[PDB]
């Protein structure tokens, strides 16, 4: 889980930056374009709104992955005064959140599952966005052996997966898999109405979604919208149309790069982020709601096809490993009864340590589980 504890920002009067309040998540990207473009190095001190926002934190995963790709060149400031704004930059931490004139960070910390969410109705419908998709089929299996479900309605973009209708069928669940995206007004409204009234639908998965992953300074803002549109656009779209539906749970499925922050995912992390603050609004609201930031997934899917073994490196060098689908699944059924957003993933909690003892750049995410 994202943690804030509580540091002090350093005596510090002022600091070589250039100041700039974060607006929307295109805004930010067209403006750091413009800071990368400059040869002179000072710190692009982002100040960015209340993170619990969609538009903050999808501000806040572009940036995140941006300071991946730029350590210590972006600071990524959630300031309500500007006044702190030099401190914050003097901290050298590339996320301060500064209120009331104290100091936090975002930090990492394991999250004690609580077994308090309604149950899942056992004649109820789930609905899963992407189904057509591994992560959407991953999901259908454990759905109907695990929980149980025998009402599905697997929507995707194709919104045809015979073998997954057959095998999901042969099992006792009602699968209504329909063509449809679900950002989509017209298309989602309907296949909504598909949903049987004496099996309501009581559960949504959102897995589906477009990647694009490229740097800061090749990204586009229609990369933003077309990776945002089936991620942030479609759970939007979710939570309007089935915050009157009996859904018992409301899950959204985020990536490790809108929290971490991950180079050359400036717009897959400002999705992913926007996708757990829409969730925090809808927990915060009382509505049972999980976004999971997954991690590495080890089986290839539908989504993550593209992450070569580079990225395998790149992912394992952060403490990544090869998510297998059980304990993928496993930490969803923890993730629906735990509630919130929440981070599951596995992390080389050693390798982490070794690197921080040794001397290596911890991320301050991952700071909190390999302390100095």
């Amino acid at each position: 889980r994202v943690d804030w504890p509580e540091i002090p920002l350093p005596t510090a009067e002022t600091a070589d930056f250039l100041p700039y309040e974060a607006t929307s998540a295109e805004a930010t990207l067209s403006a750091l374009q413009a800071w990368l473009a400059d040869p002179a190095e000072t710190r692009l001190a982002v100040v960015t709104g209340d993170c619990t926002e969609p538009g903050a934190a999808a501000i806040w995963g572009l940036v995140r992955s941006a300071q991946s790709e730029h350590p210590g060149r972006i600071v990524l400031a959630d300031l309500d005064d500007p006044a702190v704004l030099p401190a914050v930059v003097a901290s050298g931490e590339p996320q301060v959140r500064v209120r009331n004139g104290v100091a936090s960070v975002p930090r990492l910390t394991r999250v004690t599952p609580r077994q308090d969410a309604r149950p899942l109705d056992p004649e109820g419908t789930v609905l899963i966005t992407g189904g057509t998709g591994t992560l959407g089929a991953l999901t259908a299996r454990h759905l109907v052996t695990a929980h149980g479900v025998r009402h599905l309605v697997l929507v995707s973009r194709r919104g045809e997966a015979p073998e997954l209708q057959e095998e999901l069928t042969a099992l006792g669940a009602s699968v209504a898999i329909a063509a449809c995206d679900v950002a989509d007004r017209a298309q989602l409204e309907a296949v909504l109405r598909a949903i049987p009234a004496e099996h309501p639908l009581t559960a949504v998965i959102h897995t589906a979604g477009v990647l694009d992953d490229g740097v800061v300074t090749e990204l586009t803002p229609d990369r933003l919208a077309t990776v945002r549109r089936p991620k942030v656009d479609a759970a939007r779209l979710l939570d309007e149309l089935t915050r009157e539906a009996d859904l018992a749970a409301f899950v959204l499925f985020s990536s490790a790069a809108g929290v971490l922050g991950n180079p050359g995912q400036a717009g897959y992390a400002a999705a992913n982020a926007e996708l757990d603050a829409l969730a925090r609004q809808r927990n915060s609201l009382d509505l049972p709601a999980v976004s999971i930031a997954w991690g590495y997934w080890a089986t290839v899917s539908g989504m993550t096809e593209h992450l070569g073994d580079a990225d395998l490196r790149r992912n394992q060098r952060i403490g990544m490993s090869g998510l297998p689908a059980d304990e993928g699944m496993a930490l969803l059924d923890a993730a629906i009864a735990t509630g919130g957003t929440l981070v599951a993933a596995k992390f080389d909690v050693a390798a982490l340590r070794a690197t921080a003892k040794a001397g290596g750049p911890v991320p301050p995410l991952l700071r909190g589980l390999a302390p100095l």
